[PDB]
């Protein structure tokens, strides 16, 4: 299992390692592209050619505060090869640059997207669509409010356009915490779990959506075109799960090249306190589960977690899912399926040490081109002021 050191970086919080950035690492073409806080609170861009091991690191004039591991960095490539970007939030104004010229590591100043309901930002997310343009998605609202805002970039205008300002309606309610991913076929999908109120313990159900034209109207798997906006009434269930077991939010999904969704996520079993990784998915005509592994060690979630929010892609119904968990020290570890449906599970791990507080995120694009998995991998720590950690990008070996 392959390591190609980067640099250091922050390691005082888990800021550089969530679920949740999308993307930390990314591949345009032949060259890869990676971003991370280093351990003075810089935004650094990095880039190498796949076929290398050399980076070009470029420390950025921007700072985040890195102290909360919620304000982190997600870029993306538009398909002139211009790097987005957008960092450092929690309830804030938007932060948002691109490059200043096709494959730069320079940016240029801070920008509006589409200057409307960007005050207060949280979980900056991107995502490509067919074509070149962009999807960008976050969460707007302070104070307890939340509600999922996306936008789309045209390659043409360059230019961001609001695509749906309500979505997933709460009914000043609830709120709820999403995952999205776009297949090889320009579909955009969607899953989330309710949140019920302030209290985690309060999480309840997955339940999914997709759209096949940039956003504009949503499906369920079934046929039917949703009536917007998705409520609790109207959403399609991927799975019924009740508040109270150890349901948790904000993890990642991903899809086939055919368009199927799976989700990946944890939670426990009814006769049991130990929470375990599961996997969600749709195979066009019904809903499945299965459980990962056979954890023993209970943890609960009211109240450092002390397994990752997971990973995974998929190859024809074949899975590979990442995870991070304390009965295996910490390590970076996968577990496979030859068949999502049938097979046993075989977990290895891919580091021998621990990372401790890491969550994965992945390089998605070369999954989608290029079938190769490369994962971002830094030691952090649920924040103790202790030196930054070596960064790497693990090459892995299927
Ligand atoms: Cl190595
Ligand atoms: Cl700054
Ligand atoms: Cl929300
Ligand atoms: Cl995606
Ligand atoms: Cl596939
Ligand atoms: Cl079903
Ligand atoms: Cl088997």
């Amino acid at each position: 299992q392959h390591l190609v050191e980067v640099g250091k970086g922050y390691s005082c919080t888990s800021v550089n390692t969530t679920v949740f950035r999308n993307n930390s690492l990314v591949t345009h073409g032949d060259e890869q592209y990676i971003s991370y806080y280093d351990n003075d609170g810089y935004l650094v861009l990095g880039k190498r050619k796949l076929d290398s091991e050399q980076w070009t690191l470029h420390r950025t004039q921007y700072q985040g505060n890195v102290k909360d591991a919620h304000n982190i960095i997600s870029m993306m490539i538009d398909g002139e090869g211009y790097i987005h970007v957008s960092f450092d939030h929690h309830g804030h104004p938007l932060n948002y640059c691109r490059s200043i010229a096709p494959g730069s590591l320079e940016l240029g100043d801070k920008m509006p997207m589409t200057g409307v309901d960007e005050g207060n930002v949280t979980y900056p997310e991107f995502y490509p669509l067919s074509g070149g343009d962009l999807l960008f998605v976050y969460r707007s609202g302070s104070s307890g409010r939340g509600n999922l805002v996306m936008n789309r970039y045209s390659l043409k205008e360059h230019k961001w356009t609001r695509v749906q300002d309500i979505l997933i309606d709460g009914e000043n309610k609830r709120n709820a915490y999403w995952q999205l991913y776009v297949d090889e076929k320009g579909t955009i999908h969607l899953s989330w779990v309710w949140r019920e109120t302030w209290h985690v313990e309060t999480n309840h159900d997955i339940c999914y959506a997709r759209s096949f034209d940039n956003g504009v109207t949503w499906y369920k798997t079934s046929g039917e075109r949703y009536e917007l906006p998705i409520k609790l009434s109207n959403a399609e269930y991927a799975c019924r799960l009740p508040q109270n077991c150890e349901l948790i939010n904000q993890t990642s999904m991903s899809a086939d090249a055919g368009g199927n969704p799976y989700i990946a996520t944890y939670w426990r079993e009814p006769n049991s306190d130990v929470p375990q990784y599961r996997i969600v998915w749709n195979d066009g005509k019904m809903w499945h589960q299965r459980q990962i592994t056979d954890r023993q060690t209970p943890f609960t979630l009211k109240g450092m977690i002390p397994i990752a929010r997971p990973r995974i892609v998929v190859e024809g119904g074949e899975v590979f899912y990442i995870f991070r968990d304390e009965e295996r020290g910490s390590r970076v570890s996968m577990a496979h399926a030859t068949d999502v449906g049938t097979s046993k599970w075989t977990i290895t791990d891919l580091t021998d040490f621990s990372v401790d507080a890491w969550e994965p995120s992945h390089d998605t694009e070369l999954w989608k081109k290029q079938r190769k998995l490369h994962l971002f991998v830094q030691h952090t720590r649920q924040g103790a002021e202790i030196e930054p950690q070596m960064i790497y990008v693990l090459e892995t070996n299927m």
